[PDB]
């Protein structure tokens, strides 16, 4: 503990890790009436805190040591953070990772001009390629975690917080992989101020120190989860357990939803984007704010880090949204004697049919104060429209949102029109309402999840003798559209 | 042009303002051999450059203007600089933006300690309510950008860019709203290097500089897009076209999905988020570069703001994808016959599956609409539809049919042709390459797969929901053997939402 | 105006000169009624502002230019300036300067990997050589003033004041030597914020810009004052004084006591050490306040180098100790008596004396030299000088004669009358008001003094030499008693330089 | 040591103390062999470090403590620290301080604020006027240093210098008053890094932490000497010494006239002025590296203050000049038979003489290597001057150079000029050639030690019947000139 917060004291992290702010979550702090703090390790250059150990570590090393190179096993943040701390060094860095590696996180590697050899299918298989190189090279391996140089380094973030907030500070909130982290930050916190609480987020999927501290051993989970990719570590580090077994209050575990909610959390007050691994620790706040109903306590989470494909946002948001209860899904029928009026000037999300008693499946925008989808599911029945509210229906939401369509079995004459509108309060009902009743409409799909333009498909039943009138009707209505009644994407599926 | 420089040079925008960084965006030089750079305005207080423009304008007013308070109309960017603006320089803010605004932008500002009053089902009635307030009350209205004192603050962007790439700099690329970013950095670069092209970005549909520069004068676009809500701007400022008709070199426009683009390759560089008006910039930068196949130039980006509600990202990246053309759509016709779809989800192999939907139309053949990960180099679209069809699979290429992409995805499914022994099952399992497959080899072969719905667009979790036709007298068996697959899974033949749509 | 301008918003200086703050002399604002700032460019690396002047020519160079590499004549900040600026550029530099110029200052330009060529015996002469060497060599001449880009440079300096000081400031006060800096300062001010009078100080001896602009014309003076070696220069630059001519508002000159004073000034307020060319601007400020019984106004001061030799500070103590006139210089007749004298240092009391000499002239009567501190309002000489005569002591007071402070002061002495029994004793004790009583006191009565040297300016330890008559006698008493007394001592009656002089 | 430590590490010295440089001293290091390198303490807000300990003591004290308020007992660095301390906490603050107290000192203390009382004729006195208020009033009473809190404020001292110099250090050279800078900079340092050496240096004068190392407990020295007035204690504090007597390695004693060249040294290297207190430590590292023959080592001095007054600048200089071994002072006869000829354009720095065979004391400049005193008076002999070398001669230096004069038995007609001219190489000797020998000068008096204008009195024989001529002759030399024949100074002295 002493040993360690003298290595941490007289670590070598800032000749190239930077002090990172500990910036206040306004709007999260005013939901959970506790005061949170993020610390931003989203901003070394590396986008992860790793770099601090990891250029700790390599600083560490003698004058041959350096000379032979360093080398590791990494596809990830470690690798970044070695690679950058090799290129800072002056020293050759080899990190050997899967064949199987995306290619964008080989380049990132290669970016910092440490050579990057692809090897295995999986982590253990690169691994023990980049151990017996150490033995034919003389290459100096370093651990993502597992290292007490590397502790240290990474007990540098617990320097800072401690500093940056030497007033109240009930507890700090740390993303556990292997333990480096958490254990870096738990020996200098319980030297230095042990009052304050050091407690460890990991995801259900990956909780490897939860279950070795209650296990009192270093248990090997069977897998681990693969959407926080930052801490998939089966089993904790041994030096940082020995640390972390004592002096690390609990570990809280979080769902990937959770994460998900936490990483707009983190947007919506400092327009950063943190990687799963680096939402954790606003997840467990939040988890802790509601199981011990904190109030007025300051809570710190560590951002670990930002490396989060631009990809996978989609699905991050797809997530998180769902947690907000805007958007309700009704299936309402139509009578054959409006509804369009009823539902007003409501942002429309869904808007699907196809001829079989007609159907409509309609997602659309409400609010649990200012418009809740109760009163208007009310007003629509009393309105006389059969409707089904699908909102908590999650087959409804995950899969029937896409399976409306089909073959209709006695629709002939149907001819189908894509359309694009200029999205606007009212527009789609407006563009139904211009296109008329001239002809039948036997099929409509419409999603307006962010879009800008408004974009739909209609079936229309045009009778062979009326055709001639398409061009002049559709023009008529003025928007955009193309005849797609010979595409054979429409004439395999519907 | 000298007035202007002369008001940048004392404006009072770092009593709240910083400083922010001009940054080299690695990867998008290399792509284009040109060396870009950005000027990163979303790392202000209030994540766009307006703080600096409202601060100088609420720090030059008269102390009487200051007496009663400043006023607003904006539901974003300027409604955030102001009340910023105002709670430094401890004077009273009122913003009005309409009912309709989300409930995040209203509470930014008043946490600012503004008053936020909600009026108006669009902007200009929520505009007309605060030039009202300004007569009744005796507010004095913050332009967001038709004002010298706005100008003169934005100009310090330019005197930051010119001090911190003193080099070689060819041109500044700059988003136009209504036009006080640009006239700001305008005045100060022709004034100190006149060299240096200002180029204006806009979208096709809110080009209001652009239309203004070719007409000769203030023209009224008859509408505005909405995408890039930081620019809907319907006519250039005043103020700013007096700057701009001189001093912008020109306007380049941009389309929704080169924004989109724009977007991802600015995260990344940099992992920031821009909205849609903070990478105009560099939608322009990549346009100009392929019009002048321009080589071992230095361009600079302002990105000038990060408001963008993050769902709005879902959008951003289905655009960014279309373009890259890396997920191919396919049409696969398989025999109806009890083992045939897994046997051609086999035949993909171990891909990023984006979509595997069927449902039974007749006996005589199925047809799969299938979406994949592909890679122009590692994994070409083109060999792997030969491949398939190679193997004896009659393979539609769909990819770029815009109708499949907009609507197809989302419209395979329908009512089940005739009554039958159909029961539904949704099921989810830990998304990975080869899982779906995984998911049928242990879902095994003793009932016809009549209906399947399955997307997978950066999921954690796969989901799947599967038709099975299950004869009366083997559904004893369905608990048991659906349970050794090993994964959750829900029975769903009772589910009213696929009783009607299915 | 404009075409400087733009050269110091583009100039290059911060890459080795740095930002100075600008600091409140609070005891001087307090006095003078007025809010006095202090533009540290003291600061710099190079203890002066010639940095950013010669590190802007420099870098504005061609690569041709700069191939041999630059030179200079200097014995003082702008070889200082120009070897660090040459340092930073990676570029050779020759430093010329006089032969005779003092080690540490060669030393200093050596230390930045500089040559200096030792050559001449006066400026004119290294000035020649370095010229020469230019034709020879092909260095390129870097003026310490009058260039362009040293101008824009120097100007730095008010590109900073008028940042830090944006609200009010009525004046700036600079020094000149050729008017580099002052013209950088006047071209910035005069574009940005004309209604800032730029005040110009010269000394007396050196009023080169003054004279200039009295005249309309360039004029060379007949000599330049030697203590404020900083300004030295006898004619203005031609690209200065062009921008002088119309846009310094005037030009105060002070004495080199008024210099003196400013130094003491600054140093009370802010523990800096400003070279005589660097509290030109505050005796400036002094001088104007008086002359305009100026208020309530904000007057800034470049506080514009700290080179000046350590041992220097003993004539600048000297000269800012007249005026104030603390130290009171009195003639006080006693008679000759054996304890006469020693009773008069009694009267004196417990105070710090700075002088009191005597030597025995005749048997009539005895003369002191006495020198003591005095304050007007807690101790004042008038009421000393009456407490004395009123216990019956002549007193005549010197304190005003100048003669008294600059001559008779290091001239009570000579030689005895007669052959007697002088014997002479240099002694040591702890200095303190009335450790000189208290000292006579031990010293005791046995033997009449017949001479007596101590001075006392600011020393830690007191010294003394008497003439003691011995006779022959009694000499044997004297290592004991003058043991007794416990102070070191030594028998300094065999000293060659006192048979000699005394 | 671990307590301490924990202590600094949480001090609040930052919210008015700053990070000071450390900053090479160039010409230093090449003189000495070594790498000098000076903590610029006196950057402090009130030019010393004391504001670190005086906040961090009175930022600890309890709300109600803070209510009543603090009080010391100082006239000097500690006063001004208090006083700035208590003001940036907003809390009224007592300084009491000796009658005898000069008004500057007093003000500086008012100048923040505080109420500074005067009473006592000595310390004593005055602390024990302190102390009664300190139960009258509630008040809570400011030790300069020996105090754990005041302690730890002034360890961020050693915290600051061991982050700016990570590499090589040998030893740090620390002022000891009464023990609380070296204190708390030993506490840290042989806590993390103990293979650096703790110096402490005292004025031989004022030696209470080597005599008490030396004595092994707290001796009381008999008196302090004022020179260097920062570190006037006569015992060692108890907390301070509790540290020093394990935790420094040794003390080293130097000199008023050490301390002198110091403040030069420190002077020439950085344009900064110390205190003789804040050069202490550089005057330790000379006599250290001389005691050692140190080489290629990384020595660390604190130059703790800068307040001095502007007068004692005189007598520092005149005492680090006699170092120097510029100024020769020779006795030289003129026979009734040049001279200046011989001396060339050389610096005099006086010239002095009076009528009694004519002697004349002369001061001059000279350099050991270029220009050698040795050759000059072996010069001027050769060329038939008696000349006596007074260079070593203290009673010359410190005496007769203000003693040449007096009355003169045998000259009347004397009449006594004074002039003025502008210094330059020749000028003194081309005055007195342009002044001639139409007149006999019976006294000249001529001093110039750093002087603008050249000042010169002079007496010249002048036959009644001849003082007619004196306008038109002194004139025609061209200087302005005063007759001081009536002058009584003139008249009673000489």
């Amino acid at each position: 503990l002493e040993q360690y917060v003298k290595k941490i004291l007289t670590s070598r992290v800032y000749d190239v890790a930077v002090e990172t702010p500990l910036q206040p979550a306004r709007q999260l702090s005013e939901r959970l009436g506790n005061q949170v703090l993020l610390k931003r390790e989203d901003l070394q250059p590396v986008f992860s805190f790793k770099i601090r150990g990891a250029y700790n570590k390599v600083a560490q090393l003698t004058e041959e040591e350096k000379a032979r190179g360093v080398i590791a096993a990494s596809a990830g943040n470690h690798a970044q953070g070695l690679a950058l701390a090799a290129k800072r060094q002056g020293i050759r860095a080899v990190i050997v990772m899967p064949k199987t590696t995306p290619e964008i996180k080989v380049q990132a590697v290669r970016a910092h001009g440490a050579k990057a050899v692809l090897h295995g299918d999986a982590f253990p298989e690169a691994l023990a390629h980049a151990l017996k190189l150490v033995d034919e090279k003389g290459y100096t391996f370093v651990h993502p975690y597992d290292d007490p140089d590397t502790i240290a380094g990474q007990g540098t973030v617990a320097m800072e917080i401690l500093r940056q907030q030497p007033g109240r500070l009930d507890a700090i909130f740390v993303p556990v992989g292997g333990g480096g982290l958490v254990a870096g930050i738990a020996a200098y916190v319980k030297y230095l101020r042990p009052e304050i609480k050091v407690i460890g987020v990991e995801p259900d999927e990956s909780n490897c120190l939860q279950a070795a501290m209650a296990a009192g051993e270093r248990v090997v989970l069977g897998q681990v989860g693969l959407f926080a990719d930052g801490v998939a570590v089966a089993q904790i580090g041994q030096h940082t357990f020995d640390i972390c077994k004592d002096h690390v209050d609990e570990v809280i575990t979080v769902s990937t939803d959770e994460i998900c909610a936490a990483i707009k959390d983190i947007y919506d007050d400092t327009r950063s984007i943190t990687e799963p691994a680096g939402a954790l620790a606003v997840a467990g706040i939040k988890k802790y704010v509601e199981r011990e109903r904190a109030e007025g306590q300051t809570l710190v989470a560590i951002d670990s880090g930002a490396n989060v494909n631009f990809d996978r946002l989609r699905h991050v948001a797809e997530r998180a949204e769902l947690g907000e209860r805007r958007e309700a899904i009704i299936a309402v029928t139509i009578p054959e004697r409006a509804f369009c009026e009823a539902v007003g000037k409501r942002q429309i999300t869904e808007f699907n049919y196809r001829y079989h008693e007609a159907h409509i499946f309609v997602g659309v925008q409400t609010h649990p104060e200012n418009d809740p989808r109760e009163a208007l599911v009310a007003y629509l029945r009393e309105k006389g429209f059969p409707v089904l509210d699908l909102t908590d229906n999650e087959l409804a939401k995950l899969h029937i949102r896409h399976m409306v369509g089909g073959h209709a079995v006695k629709v002939s004459d149907e001819m189908v029109f894509r359309f694009e509108f200029p999205e606007r309060p009212g527009a789609l009902f407006n563009f139904l309402t211009k296109l008329g009743g001239r002809w039948n409409i036997s099929m409509f799909h419409y999603r307006n999840h962010g879009a800008a333009d408004g974009r739909v498909v209609a079936g229309l039943q045009v009778p062979e003798d009326e055709r001639h009138l398409i061009p002049q009707t559709l023009e008529a209505i003025g928007y955009p559209y193309w005849d797609e009644t010979a595409n054979p994407a429409y004439q395999l599926f519907l």
